[PDB]
Formats: structure tokens, C-alpha cells, sequence
């Protein structure tokens, strides 16, 4: 059948099992726009106020999915504004195919043209950046761009498609590439492999299983909470990996890091060998800067890149999380040592019990103040007597990131939302219309620094237009906090930390948002309920300290270097000038 | 003497003449705000909502300034919000160096790294892109984009400092260079060729100069102003060199193109010999899609990569624009066929003002209305009732575009300002801001659409802070007007296009900005009056139609193509298989 | 200890287990040369006539080992030179460590500057580009590019060092990492997976295994025999894959491709079901130029990224080639339908041993005639009268390529040796010569057309000087045959193919190589038994045909395409001009 290039993408997208659009219209996209209108996709598209707004909803939608299930399609220049979210899905694995509908082909090249878009400048961004010749390659390119979003490492691909193939016509037989199996994930371990590791964790005193994101991308949830129990050894997490084992349970120390809980930080420390599942040992996850001393540790990851990169682990082994768990549950009873025992009665118990409640007490004295200037871990506090299992807390970056990551105890996987492989500003608003698309099921409560909302609030549109219920609180302090607290750590002095807030129950309530202030009530709680009833999106203003959080609050870190001292740097002596001392000699 | 990183980028800024500072914190621009902070640049940095918005406020200041006199400096990953602002730059001719200070060189190349931002995305879209190794080189990579900033063509420099490097110290001799001067642009033309142009330009029956931004930049309203009165020629300009020639004068035309006067249109296709100074004769100009058809043409630019690129001049001279001018009017008088006299009694003036007549009255008509929605071009006829030659008028893209270019009448260089290049969506209101910051003592008056004002409304914070009291009319007519209308066109259906607006005026209110909407009273007047009595940033809104402007208005117009036809291609028959489609010849 | 940054370097290559260093001095290369004269590894340094040469002594090293085991190491101008024989490494999967020296890092940048190396240029290319800024970075890198370039899938890294920091010294405490582990490749597939294959190869009728290069680096050359021997399946393999499988054994029907035998391609047209082990069906491989009809298919890979790039299979599994072998093997005796029967017996055995006699038959009518011109068949015949089963054989690109192919008749793996997955002109003498420094218990037999020997003959004083005795065959029609061949069945008539040699027994004499031609005797026989004799690396100069092999010899393939024929391309009717046309419209 003749096709346009524009029906032709459509059904490509269909295709690979895309649910959810983000999309901006201008000539380059009317085809496409126009494609989508007369499909069953054409129900779910989101025109965002801004291409990097959009973009963050497609990461935080694909972040709780695991897959491309939203796409992002735009005309020629929006292309220009996706960076930044595209490099947070690089290095946080995030699946993320995005179409570039760039200006007409005819017109590439001519130096005086408008609206060339430059996609070379994806590709130090993209896993996959691809720019269409050819009007019978498009729905080639977008199979590869899936499969290798999809892939192991997840992340973008992008696809260029000059505007003038979409208008094009060609008879579409087998265009579409139809039919696509793909491998199994659950790759096996050796024997060996596994009565090694088994024999690791028997022998060990004090061992810690610590479980990253690909845990969570495994489906490894129930395996980790039998292999815990069974060999009767305490739980640390990545940020990523939170929720993969219940919070609640007596072996729960939460995530390792500088933001994370000093129950974990303090078994990190004490412990004589770590299993390692799922986690890339990431610069600002358990690297902490590259500072973090790991013990004596197995690692275990699909992704061979990750694997002694920068820890020389005692054995490294190419398999799945969920399936490597498995095969050790199977090779325990057969394990010299191994005793079957009620994980309470285990010798190394207590000391984790005791870490545990020592940050459990801490945490209680961050949250049982009242008044103004509210508590973050009080705020949270809040939000967990109103919080149901399958809730999705997200947060932006700055000083209110450790009490958001602090206060939330998550009972299953991809519940904790943000930039978190690149800790990218403003990400926290658009990521959470993200997540809600994706998660109709969830309420997802925001903790968003004042400077951070700053950036895509514009996106209220989206969220009322489409009711989307997210509840947000914005922590005000009129500052870049975390940046106001380190420099004066630093320095004595900060610098260009500080600003102006607007009336944000006025914005919230000029967008139609419930809004809400709890300057001088201090009723976080009735505001919550207040927030839920209306059910729009809500916005919550709740004023906070500069200081509390990430830049100060002692979790046990150790890292990472950002107030790096200098050094003092030999100058060259070999003879060669700088640029303009010529005059200098005269 | 021993000096940190730090404020070996602070001197070397200053020392190239860095005027305004657009900075964005974080840990990796911690030693630099710091050594700011020690300087007379610091007193007046701006921190803007976004970085995104602040490059389009250093954009803004340069444009009108001719020289990267603003800057950016950059915390790592928010450098990866620059690259729309920096296209335009690019293919815009705006000087600007933008200071991205990246994570420290320690972690760099290792693959789980956070926050090492790919410097090598902005290759392909600065003019100049560099990486710094070395403290012993901060000094001189600052010097080289400065540079190439504001060199022929101009545009953008990005320079990535691993921030260590900020806090490391050197001993200070020699590594900024300083004491340089540049060569001179006053680059003359042949006397041949100044003489082949003067006899083309007296032997032609209807003549036009076609004067561009390279005018403005040249410094040659003067010069353009004796010349057409010399000869007695109608001037036509582009979006960049409107206001080089006065627009009130009788022989001024207006800007050609798909968006401009339809005097100036009707000009171009009445010439027959155009003389073209600093123009790039670019898509979304004079070549409206590379549809125009130009007549037989002299051109004139300082960049010999404009010349010949696409359309063939008779002549091509490699010279500054107010220098050639110069050499043309000291020969004229000796040229053979030349005649004193007043350009009003020329053979070919009737014809000019019977063209500036029709589109002025065309113009008049689109100002006439009694209700509500309002026009566009009526708030623009309110606003040249409270203009002066110094003010600045701004646009974002879309329908609104055209009533903007069509109701400015300028009479100074550089009073335009938009994303001219590249019709980057949203560049309205921080360039505004940007333009206020370069020129205080003008006022500012900006009309954008509501999808537009969407993107860097945020940046109110910086004009409330800095009571930077830009005049912004918002055009609300809940859609992407130009699309709706377009599509509507195309298929018979819109789609994409519909959007809620917010209450503007209680956005502006929670900022502190002035509000005033003038859905019910029609009264544009008294609200640019009350906005300009209350010396805050103002918002206006002005509902108006979905199909007013540039998807509707006939101006003249040939291009660009952008409602394409498709073609219908043929299969390739070579017998190689689409992926996949093995499983189809199974049996 | 205080370290010389060139030290350090030297440190690092030897660490991770470079044997052998391809080097060319200059300047910027200085310091390194002198730490290599004071290591072990100085003792194995080839100096090349040229870079681009010794880039292909790399290659030819690497591919037989399997691992990165010979390093380039180059004055930073001579790094210009090695393009072409790293996008070989890229899509050959050949391991290979490039360290590029450039100048002063205190003077990149500057416009004037000379012989700064645009390092970017490998960007495209290598599977790593690093360009190093830090002494203290050196060992990371090094360490970094082995870990990529060894990987999967392998190939080559390029590492920028400005020589500055190789002369600047620092204290080495800790800078090499030492201890580096790595993890098994010895992944398994799940047993639902390996049951669905078994249970496929025993319900076909006329089933193929297709073993490839893969087969070859997994060492599954034991398990492949078992298998096809126990389930009674003919072996079709790629040329990378070639001699994993004897191929003088019943079963044995040859590669497939178009310069592969008959009787594999006869059996890939017959088959109904095939086992693809560690290959990537790749353009000028299997698939032929995506013409190749693949039948119903399991493919078996280490790398996903390969898996239902193109083919669409029945079932894409991860997993080691020997292992999923060895997983087949237990898993058939329970496999329904299963019968332990000779493989003499089974009803498909006929039809695959007439397949090869009919290509046998074929050959021997190739091979058998005397005289001159030669055939190339015959020259093939002569070697294997002398040839071992450890002895390697290379070619280079062009007609002799086929008969060089198909007259190859081997028994152990990695012994075919050539620009395979790019087909660049010139590689085989240097290919050979780094063969034969990784092999030094093997006979290296080069087959070269004259047009190739052209490229790096210059490379004979490497040869001589390092007493590596390859047999080179360079087989002379004063021609760029397969393009004469193809051009005259394209166009009637031949432009740009014919030259002039020179006295390759001259040219070999000169530099103090045994050289003999047969143009008068024929003598082949003798040739190579006076060449082997010499001890010398030899030169037999034989004429052939413009014609014969890959361009014109009928060995039942299907593609590539590359005589395409033009379509007439419809003009733009959009209303826009071309460059200079408004001169037409005056
Ligand atoms: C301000 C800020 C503070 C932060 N604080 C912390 C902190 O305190 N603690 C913390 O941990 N992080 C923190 N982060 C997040 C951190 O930067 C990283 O994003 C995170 O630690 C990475 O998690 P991960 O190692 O689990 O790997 P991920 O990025 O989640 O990657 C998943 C890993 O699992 C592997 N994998 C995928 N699927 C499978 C499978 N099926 N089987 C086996 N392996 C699989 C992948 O190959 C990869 O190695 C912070 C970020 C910011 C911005
Ligand atoms: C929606 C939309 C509508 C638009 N509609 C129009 C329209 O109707 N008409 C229009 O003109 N544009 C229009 N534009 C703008 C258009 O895209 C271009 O930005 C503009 O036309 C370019 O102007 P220019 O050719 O003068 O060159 P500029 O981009 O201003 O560049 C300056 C030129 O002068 C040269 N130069 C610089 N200094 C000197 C010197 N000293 N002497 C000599 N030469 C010098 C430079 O090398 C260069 O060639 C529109 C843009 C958008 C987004
Ligand atoms: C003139 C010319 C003619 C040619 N003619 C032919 C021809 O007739 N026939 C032919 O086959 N080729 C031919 N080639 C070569 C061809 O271009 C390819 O180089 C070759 O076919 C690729 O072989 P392969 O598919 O086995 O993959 P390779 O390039 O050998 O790659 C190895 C594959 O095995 C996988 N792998 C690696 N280790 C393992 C493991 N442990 N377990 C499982 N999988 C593993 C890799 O991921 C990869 O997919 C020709 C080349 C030229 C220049
Ligand atoms: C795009 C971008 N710009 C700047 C930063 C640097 N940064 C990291 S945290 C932070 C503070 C954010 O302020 P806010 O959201 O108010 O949170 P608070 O620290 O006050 O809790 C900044 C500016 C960044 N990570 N990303
Ligand atoms: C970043 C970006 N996204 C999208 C476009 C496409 N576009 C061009 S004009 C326009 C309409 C803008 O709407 P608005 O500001 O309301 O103006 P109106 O057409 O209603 O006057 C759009 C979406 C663009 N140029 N840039
Ligand atoms: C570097 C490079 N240049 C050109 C070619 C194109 N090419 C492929 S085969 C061939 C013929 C080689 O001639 P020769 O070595 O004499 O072999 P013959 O065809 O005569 O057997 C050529 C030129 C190539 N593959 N690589
Ligand atoms: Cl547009
Ligand atoms: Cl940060
Ligand atoms: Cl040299
Ligand atoms: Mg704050
Ligand atoms: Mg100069
Ligand atoms: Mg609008
Ligand atoms: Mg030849």
C-alpha cells in the first residue's frame, strides 16, 4: 500500500510497543501530528509547554516502565532543548527513544539556511544517534533505535528524519520491520561462579548484600528477600534499588551513599564482604567520589562494561540478578558451613539491628518538631500516614534531596524518582507528570526545592489539562540552598545563591492547581488531605531551612571531593612564550 | 603573583571587555562566583531561573551591542541546557563566549562518572569549542574565543575548564594576554569594482539597495542615508537591518520577506539591479525558501563565505559596508550618466511611494476593529504612540511575528530583536530582558504569543529582582495560532495546537510584576499607559484571533515551501530485504 | 617511587599482557622507546616501513590471539596514518591497543601549531577514544582501553597521550591498577532455551549448524564435533569460523558466502532449520548483501547487540558457544524424539556428502591442469601437499580471494587470515608477517595479488630483518582483476585496472628475500619447496588470469549487490532553486 513516511513512523512506534507521546507541534512535526491523529497512539499525546519539560516526562515515565513505552517526537529546532534530559538518560538507563523531525533535506548544507538542525551534536549524548537518508530506511531506524534503548546498558536513541520524507510517499511492504523476538534476559551464572559466591557469604562475619537498580530491572524482589533470610544477611541499597527489599524488615538498612541512611553507611563500614547485585558503583552512589573503601566483594551485572571498571572486585560474573540469586538459594544447603537458622538468631544480627535503630532514632528527632520553619523529614513524616504501597515519591536536587531520600521507606521497586545519574535541576516537576502518566495507580507526592520548580512550574499546564493529581511541596528557602551552605563551608561567604520567590499558591491557583501555604499554620498534614480531596494537581508551600539537608546533615558519607582544594601548579619552563608576551620582551 | 584559576577567568573576561556576567551556581562554578565576587563585574551578575533563559539574555545584550559585551558562566551540567540559545548565536551572527566549568579532570573518561558534561555536543554548533586542560591555558583559550566570538561572522565561543583548574593556583606572568589591538574591518573595496557598481546603479531603471544586519554592524546609517538620497533610490532592507534607514523617509520600502512590508516585496519584484550591503541573502530572509528570484545584484559583505554561496552576484566585493558606500558616493559624481538632483524628482520615485502608499494603507485597515478579539497590528499602533527612536521592540515566533514586523517603524540600528536565525520558540522574553539589561535608559516593548511566553516566563523572577521594566503584550488565543491555522489548511484539521492558558495577569500579580488584561475594555492604550507609570516589568493581555498574522497575511510572500507536497518514491528493486523480512519468505 | 610518565606507560602494557609492541620513533615517541630499552618488552618491538603497515602487523597479531597481545605504540603525526586498519579491528572484532604520542599539551589548541594530532578523527572508528590530560590519568586509561578493546564484542582503543607527560615524572603509588580480574565468558543460556533448540534440531529434516568466528574464541571446537556428530547435522561455517570443524570430516560441507564452497551454499538453500553459533550474519558474510534467505533459526551470541539486528530468529539467545554446545549435548538424550544413530545412518547424510562431492569434484577440475597462466586452485594444491595443521594462511582482496577460500582446506581455527569484515586493499603482507610473530610454530602461506602486494612490500624489511620465513605467493596479471572481471561484465569495457609490475624476483633479491618466478617453468611444486628450504621469507612470482575467482567463479552464491543498476530519481517540484540558477531566471 502507498504510505506517507509520516503513517509509516506512526505504525514503527506501534510497532515496538510505544503506550505514550510527548510531542510539539510546528511544520516539520504536522505530518507526523497529523499520522498520529488517525492511530490508536494519536489518544496519548502530551504537548508539553517546553521540549526539555516534555523530555523529562519521557524519562521519568520510562524510568518506573523499563522500557521505551513513551517517545518523544519533535519539530526541527525543539530537538535543540532535549540535551540535558538525554544525558540523564545515558548514564542512568534509562530507555528513551526520541524522533527529530529536522528541516527538509533539500535545504541541507547551505550555510545560510534556517532551521538545520545539528543532530552531531547527539551523538556524544545519545547510545544510538541515527540521521534517515532514505524514506525506506525510517522504519528501519526506529527498530534499532528500540533495540538499543532497550538494550544492556538501557538508554536514548536518537533518530533524525528530515521533514520532507515524512510527506513522501512509498508502497510499504515490509518497511515496517514486523516480528522482532528478543533474547532472554536471565542469563546463568557458572556452578563454579555460584559455589563460590555461596561459600563467600557462609564464611563471612559480617556480610552485607547490596542490591543497585538492576535488581529492580531483574524483578528480583522475592529471591532477595528469601536469600536474606535464608542466609540471614542485611540489605543495602542504591537509590535506584530502594524498595527492592521491604523497608521494614529487621534486615532493611537502606541505601548506602551520602544521601542515603546512616544505617547503611554504618554496615558498609563494618562489613567483611559485600555481594553486589544490580549496581554500577556509581560516583555519586556507593563510590561516593571515588573514596568509598569496599570491602572484599563479588560483583554480579548483565552489563560486562560495569564490571571492575574501578573496583577490583574477588570475582566478577556476567549474569542476571534475579537468576543469580536463584542458582545461590539452590547451592546453600549443599554449601560447606551452611547451617539453616532463623536469620534472628544469626551472630552477626545485632550489630545490624543496632544500626538500624540508631538512624531510626535519628531520624524521629529530625521529624517530631512543629512549627516554622518546617522540617523536611517532618514533611515526610506527613506524607508517609497518607502513602499507600504503590506511591511514587519524587525529588529534585539540592539540600532537600537527603531528607526526601531519608524520610521515604519503600516497600517496592521504582518508587524514588529524580536525576539521578546526573543530578540535573528541575528534573523533579516534569519527571513526576512523567511517572503519574506511566502509573495511574499511584499517587506520587514531589519534594521540590524553591529553585528547582523554578524551572519547569510552565508544565502545571500539562498536569491540570490532563489531571494529573501529583501533590507537591515546595520547600522555600529564596535559595539555591545546598549551594548557599556549601560555599559558606568554603569560603565563610556564598555568592549568587540567593533570590525571590513568587506568591506560589497565587501561581498554583492562577493554572487552576489547588494550592496551599503553610507559612503560618504549620498544617502539613490538613494540607496533604486537602491536596488529595481536591484531586487536581496540588502545590504545597512549605517554608524550610537553608541549611537542612544534603550539606549538612550527618548521614555517615565520606565523599564526594566537591570542595576541592587547589594545589599549586609548576609553571612551564621549557622556553616557549604565551600569546601576547611578545610585547613584554620589547 | 600567585592567583587562583578562578581569577585568571575573572581578569582575562574583563580584560577583553566583558561588561554583564549571566552565571548559574553550583560546586563546579563555586570558585568562580567567589573570585566574581572580588571584582567590578560582580556587583551586577545575573542569576537567571534557568540556564537556558540566561544564554537567551546573553544573546539578547550582544545582539543589540555588536560584541559578546555579555557572557555566560556555566555550573557543568547546566551547560547541556545552552545549545538552543547557541544555534542562534551561530547562524544569527551574535558574539558571545559562554565559560562552562565542568567536573573535576580527576574522574573525567571514567564511565560511571556523574556530572562530566560532553563538551564535545557544542563541536558541531560553536564557532569555536574548546576544552582546557591545563591552568597555564585558561588565559589564552579565553583570549582565542573572544576571538572568534566577535570576529567575521561572528557568533558563539563555548571554553570547557575542568573546575579543578579554578582552584588551583599559578604563578600569574604573562598567562592573560593583554595589550592587543585588533585589525581594523574599514576593509576598502577596488576602485574598479566601486566604479562597476556606481554605473549599474545610475544605468538602472528601478534600482534598490538592500541593506542588511551588516549595516547596523558597520556602523553605516549615515553613509546609506547620504547615498539613497544621492541617487535617489528606494532602500529595502532585512529583519536585522531595519531602522539603518529611516522608515518614516519616502524612499524607505520596509524589510523584504515573508514576514515584511509588502512595499518592500513589491520593490524586489519591480527592480531591476540591486546593490546588496552586509546581507547573507539567507533562507528565512531575502531567499524566502530560495524561491526569490533576484535580479541582477552587486554584493558587498566583509564574509566571502555569504558571497556566491547560493545566488550569483554580477559582482562580488569583499568590503565594510559603510566604506564602500563612502567610495561610492566620492565617485559618483564622475560617473558617467550621473545627475544631481533631488531624489522627489526622479523617474522612479512614484513607483517607490506608490508601493509604501498601498502597504501603508493595507496596514491602516488591519489597525481598524471595535472589540474583541483585538488586533495585532492595532497594539502595535498603540505602541508607536509611546515609542521613541532610542526604544527597542521584540518578538517571539509565530503568527505574531508578522503584525510585530509589519507595525514596527524604526529609525535606529539594532531596535529589532528576536531569534532571526533560527525562530527558536520562547527567545521573546529573556532577549527582552537581555536588551533591557544592554540598555537601561531605552524602554522595551514586547509582544509574544501565549505558546511563546510559556517557555521563560520564569525569568520574571530576574525582572522583578532587577526592575528591568520591559512592556510585554501576551497575544492569547489558546493555540499554537500559526499551526492551527496551517494545518487547518493542510488536512483539514489541527492538531497539537490547543492549550489552556494561565490567568497572565495573576502570574504577573504573584510576581510582583503589573497585570492588567484588557479582555473586557479594549483598552490597549490606558494599559501601556498604566504599565509604563508603574515602572515594574508589565504584562498585557490582549486576546486575539488564532488566524491573524503570519499563517493568514498577505505581505507579498513567495516562500519558504514548508506545506510540502511529498513525491512518491520508488521502492528499491536490487533484491537486498528490509530487516525482518526474512520471516516473510518462509514457507 | 617517582615514575616517569613513559615508564609508567611501558608499567601498564606489560601488566596487562602486551607480548609484542609495533613502535615508530620520533620525537614525541622518545621517552617511550627508552623505557621500553630498559623493560622486558623491549626486546619485542617491531620498527614498520611505514605505520599503516605496522597497524596491520597488529591486526594480524591480534586476531589469531584472540586478545590484545600486540600494541601499536606512535610518534604522534605517524597516528595519522592508522585509519584504515583500525575500522578493520572495529568491525572484525580484533582486539587492538593503539597508544598515539602527540606533541606539547602546552601548545594544542593554538591555529598554527604543528603536528597536534586531531585525535577526534578516531572518534568514529575505535570502539574508545580517550585523549589522556593527567599524568596521573596514564595508567587508568591504558588500563581502560584493554578492558574495552578485549571485551565483547572485541576491537580497537586509541589512547592520546601529549608527550609532555610522558617526559614529567610523578610518584607511581598506586597509579598502574594492578589485580584486575576478570569475569567469565562462559555465559549459559536457560534450559527452556536450550530444550526449544534441541528439541528443533531433532524434528528438522535437513538441519545445518552454522559455526562462525564466535565458535573459534569461545574454543568450541570439541563440543561442535560431539554435537554434529550426535544429532547427525552437517557444519556450514563463516569464514572467521573456518577450521573449527575438520574439514576433510563427512559432515564438513565448507563456509557459505560468496567466495565460500558450493556445497555450503547448496546445504544453506536446502536446510529447514539451522543453529547459527557465534556468528553476526554480517553483509559480506552470511548475508550475502542482505539478499541471503535465512531458513527457520536459533542464533546463540555473547553479544545482544547482534541478535535480530537484521535476521529475524526463531529464538535469540546469550551465551557462550561451547557452553550452549555442551548445554545441547546433556540435554538431548531426553529430548523427544531423540535417537542415538551413527550419523552414517541418518536419512540426511546423503544429501549433504553429495553436496560436497559435487564441490569436490569441482575443485579437483580447478586444481588439476598445468601450465601457465595458473590457476590459483592449483598454486592452493601445491601448499596443501606442505602445508601443517597449525600453518596459517592469509590472502588479500580481489579475484584471488575465492581460490585462496576455497582451496583452504583446514582443521584447527584462526588459521584464514585477511581484511575480513572490511575488505581493505594491501592488508595480507602485513597481516601475514603479524601472524607470523604471534605463530611463531606455524607456517604462514600469503596468497596476494599484485595490486595488493603493491601497499606494503616495503614491509619485507621487517620481514628480513626479523627472519620471519612467510611464503608469499604474489600472482601477477597486471591488473586490479576482480575490477577489470566486474567492470567488463558491467559495462562492456574496463577503466582504471591495469598497471604495470615491477620484477618481483628483483624487487625480493634487493632486499635479501628468496625470490623465484615460475612464468617459464611452472615449477609451483618446487618453488615453495626451494622457499622453504631458504629459511627466508620468499616471493614466488606466479601468473594467473585477469579473471579467475571472486568476480567470475560460480560457487552458488546470491549477492552482494554491488552492480547495482540506477533508478531515475523524481526532481524537486517544491518551487526552490538550485545554487547559480537565478542566473537562468534573468
Ligand atoms: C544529589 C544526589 C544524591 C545521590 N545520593 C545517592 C546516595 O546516597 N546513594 C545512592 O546509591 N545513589 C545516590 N544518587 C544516585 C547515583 O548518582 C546513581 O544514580 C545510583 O547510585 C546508581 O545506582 P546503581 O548503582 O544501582 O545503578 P543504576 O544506574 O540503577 O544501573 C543499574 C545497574 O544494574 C545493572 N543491571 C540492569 N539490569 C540488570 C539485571 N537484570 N541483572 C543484573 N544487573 C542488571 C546495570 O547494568 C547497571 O550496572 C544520588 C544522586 C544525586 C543527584
Ligand atoms: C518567523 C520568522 C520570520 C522572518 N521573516 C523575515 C523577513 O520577512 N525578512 C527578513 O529579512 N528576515 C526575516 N527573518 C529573519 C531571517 O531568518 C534572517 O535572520 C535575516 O534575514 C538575516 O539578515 P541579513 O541577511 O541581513 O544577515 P545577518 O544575519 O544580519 O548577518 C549580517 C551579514 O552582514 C555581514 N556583515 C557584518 N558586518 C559587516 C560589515 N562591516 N560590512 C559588510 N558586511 C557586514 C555578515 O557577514 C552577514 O553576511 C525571519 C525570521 C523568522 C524566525
Ligand atoms: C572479499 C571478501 C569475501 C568474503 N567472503 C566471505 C564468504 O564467502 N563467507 C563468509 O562467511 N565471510 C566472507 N567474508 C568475511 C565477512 O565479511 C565477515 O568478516 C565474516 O563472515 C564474519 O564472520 P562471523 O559472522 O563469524 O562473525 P565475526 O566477525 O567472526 O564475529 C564473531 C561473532 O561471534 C560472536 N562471539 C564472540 N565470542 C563468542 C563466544 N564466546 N560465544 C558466542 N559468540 C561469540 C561475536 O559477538 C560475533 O557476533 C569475506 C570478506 C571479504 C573481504
Ligand atoms: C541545571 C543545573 N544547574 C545548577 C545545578 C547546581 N545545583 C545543584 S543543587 C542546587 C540547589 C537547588 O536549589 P533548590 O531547588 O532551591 O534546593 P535546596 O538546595 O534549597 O534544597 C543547584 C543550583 C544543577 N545541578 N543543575
Ligand atoms: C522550540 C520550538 N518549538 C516549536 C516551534 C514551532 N512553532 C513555530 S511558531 C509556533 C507557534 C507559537 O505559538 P504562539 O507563541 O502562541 O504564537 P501564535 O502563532 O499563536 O501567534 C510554533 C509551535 C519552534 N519554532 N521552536
Ligand atoms: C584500499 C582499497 N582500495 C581499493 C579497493 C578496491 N578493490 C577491491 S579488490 C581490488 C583488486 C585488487 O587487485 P589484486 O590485488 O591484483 O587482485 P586480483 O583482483 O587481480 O586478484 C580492488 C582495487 C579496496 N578494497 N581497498
Ligand atoms: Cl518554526
Ligand atoms: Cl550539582
Ligand atoms: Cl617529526
Ligand atoms: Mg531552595
Ligand atoms: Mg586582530
Ligand atoms: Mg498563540
Ligand atoms: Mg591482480
Amino acid at each position: 500500500a502507498i504510505k506517507r513516511g509520516a503513517d509509516l513512523i506512526v505504525e514503527a512506534l506501534e510497532e515496538y510497543g510505544t503506550e505514550q507521546v510527548v510531542g510539539f507541534i510546528g511544520h516539520t512535526s504536522h505530518f507526523v501530528a497529523d499520522a498520529f491523529s488517525k492511530s490508536h497512539l494519536g489518544k496519548r499525546v502530551i504537548n508539553p509547554a517546553t521540549e526539555l519539560g516534555g523530555a523529562w516526562m519521557v524519562n521519568g515515565y520510562n524510568y518506573v516502565k523499563d522500557r521505551s513505552a513513551a517517545v518523544g517526537a519533535w519539530h526541527c529546532v525543539g530537538n535543540l532543548l532535549l540535551h540535558a534530559a538525554m544525558q540523564e538518560a545515558r548514564t542512568g538507563r534509562i530507555p528513551a527513544v526520541h524522533i527529530g523531525l529536522n528541516s527538509d533535506g533539500r535545504l541541507a548544507g547551505r550555510s545560510e539556511a534556517a532551521q538545520q538542525v545539528p543532530w552531531q551534536s547527539f551523538t556524544p549524548i545519545a547510545r544510538s544517534t541515527q540521521r534517515v537518508e532514505r524514506l525506506d530506511k525510517v522504519g528501519e531506524a526506529i527498530h534499532e533505535a528500540f533495540r538499543v534503548a532497550e538494550g544492556h546498558p538501557a538508554g536514548p536513541a536518537y533518530v533524525d528524519i528530515p521533514f520532507d520524507l515524512t510527506a513522501d510517499q512509498i508502497d510499504d511492504k515490509a518497511l515496517v520491520p514486523r516480528g522482532a523476538t528478543r533474547a532472554k534476559s536471565v542469563l546463568h551464572a557458572p556452578n563454579e561462579d555460584v559455589r563460590e559466591a555461596a561459600a563467600q557469604l557462609v564464611a563471612a562475619k559480617n556480610p552485607v548484600i547490596l542490591a543497585g537498580g538492576g535488581v529492580a530491572r531483574s524483578g528480583g524482589s522475592e529471591a532477595l528477600l528469601k536469600l536474606a533470610e535464608m542466609v540471614g544477611v542485611p540489605v543495602v541499597t542504591t537509590s535506584t534499588g530502594a524498595g527492592v527489599f521491604p523497608e521494614t524488615h529487621a534486615l532493611a538498612m537502606g541505601s548506602a551513599g551520602f544521601c542515603g541512611w546512616k544505617s547503611a553507611n554504618d554496615m558498609m563500614a563494618a562489613a567483611d564482604f559485600v555481594l553486589v547485585l544490580g549496581s554500577r558503583l556509581s560516583d555519586w552512589g556507593i563510590a561516593q567520589g571515588y573514596i568509598t573503601k569496599m570491602p572484599k566483594f563479588v560483583h554480579v551485572d548483565t552489563d560486562p562494561a560495569v564490571l571492575g571498571t574501578f573496583y577490583f572486585p574477588l570475582l566478577s560474573v556476567v549474569a542476571d540478578a534475579k537468576t543469580f540469586m536463584e542458582q545461590l538459594i539452590e547451592v546453600l544447603p549443599g554449601t560447606s558451613g551452611f547451617k539453616a537458622v532463623r536469620y534472628q538468631e544469626r551472630e552477626n544480627f545485632r550489630q545490624a539491628t543496632e544500626f538500624r535503630a540508631a538512624w531510626d532514632g535519628w531520624v524521629r528527632e529530625q521529624e517530631s518538631g512543629d512549627g516554622m520553619p518546617a522540617s523536611m523529614f517532618r514533611a515526610m513524616a506527613e506524607v508517609r500516614k497518607v502513602q499507600r504501597p504503590e506511591d511514587i515519591i519524587v525529588t529534585d536536587i539540592g539540600n532537600h534531596t537527603l531528607p526526601m531520600f531519608g524520610g521515604a521507606i519503600l516497600q517496592r521497586p521504582r518508587r524514588l524518582v529524580t536525576s539521578m545519574a546526573e543530578g540535573i535541576l528541575g528534573c523533579g516537576f516534569p519527571m513526576a507528570l512523567g511517572a503519574q502518566l506511566a502509573e495511574p495507580n499511584s499517587r506520587v507526592f514531589l519534594g521540590t526545592g524553591d529553585g528547582a520548580l523554578y524551572y519547569h512550574f510552565n508544565e502545571f499546564r500539562v498536569a491540570v489539562e490532563h489531571k494529573l493529581p501529583v501533590i507537591t511541596m515546595v520547600f522555600t528557602n529564596e535559595s539555591y540552598g545546598a549551594n548557599w551552605t556549601l560555599m559558606n563551608h568554603q569560603f565563610g561567604q556564598n555568592n549568587w545563591t540567593e533570590f525571590m520567590n513568587p506568591d506560589w499558591v497565587g501561581i498554583a491557583k492562577a493554572f487552576g492547581a489547588y494550592g496551599e501555604s503553610v507559612r503560618e499554620t504549620g498544617d502539613i498534614a490538613g494540607a496533604l488531605q486537602r491536596a488529595i480531596d481536591s484531586g487536581k494537581p496540588a502545590l504545597i508551600e512549605i517554608p524550610v531551612s537553608k541549611t537542612q539537608g544534603l550539606a549538612s546533615d550527618p548521614v555517615g558519607g565520606v565523599g564526594p571531593n566537591l570542595l576541592l582544594k587547589g594545589r599549586e601548579i609548576p609553571v612551564d619552563t621549557g622556553g616557549s612564550m604565551y600569546p601576547g608576551e611578545n610585547l613584554l620582551h620589547l
